């Protein structure tokens, strides 16, 4: 679909069978989801952005779902303050910024 | 034009006469630019990230070119590791995210 910025891009997304709201973030590299449990092995990181540094878990091969679309990657979990869907899933759905 | 997000949707901004590389932000509520010079007087605004808040400087009916899109709205002056266009410049020059 066509989504405008006059309000915040939320969109509802599905994850470990948990439906969650989430911002669409092309300024994301990354996409960071609030905490909550996942299977699998996970690595330490550090993401930045405004405001500084936080720690988050590193989970790859995650499946999420983004508006009925399917899409498989990398998910950092940590204390972000809103679900952030980054460009590395944006892609796999096809989303594009246009103008 | 239309942009893909397998890279950071970088773009050239023309302000204050200069042109700067900015991020097209839709994770962004503001637009956040890089330590620079701006007009007039500024007011005070604390903005929240990933990492935190940070205090920046807010100067409003600025002029600002993006993608050859001229654009006149509220800047904020502080801290930011990139230069960021956020919605309220968005939704200036018509920028949709589309899937
Ligand atoms: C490499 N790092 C990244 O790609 C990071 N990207 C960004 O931080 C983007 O910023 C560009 C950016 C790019 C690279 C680096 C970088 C780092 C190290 S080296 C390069 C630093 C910044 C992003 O879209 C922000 O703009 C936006 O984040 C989402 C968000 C929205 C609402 C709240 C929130 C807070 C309180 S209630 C809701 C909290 C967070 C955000 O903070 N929005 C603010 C907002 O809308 N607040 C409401 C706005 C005022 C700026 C990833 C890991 C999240």
């Amino acid at each position: 679909p066509q989504i405008t910025l006059w309000q915040r891009p939320l969109v509802t997304i599905k994850i470990g069978g948990q439906l969650k709201e989430a911002l669409l973030d092309t300024g994301a590299d990354d996409t960071v989801l609030e905490e909550m449990s996942l299977p699998g092995r996970w690595k330490p990181k550090m993401i930045g952005g405004i405001g500084g540094f936080i720690k988050v878990r590193q989970y790859d091969q995650i499946l999420i779902e983004i508006c009925g679309h399917k899409a498989i990657g990398t998910v950092l979990v940590g204390p972000t303050p809103v679900n952030i869907i980054g460009r590395n899933l944006l892609t796999q759905i096809g989303c594009t910024l246009n103008f």
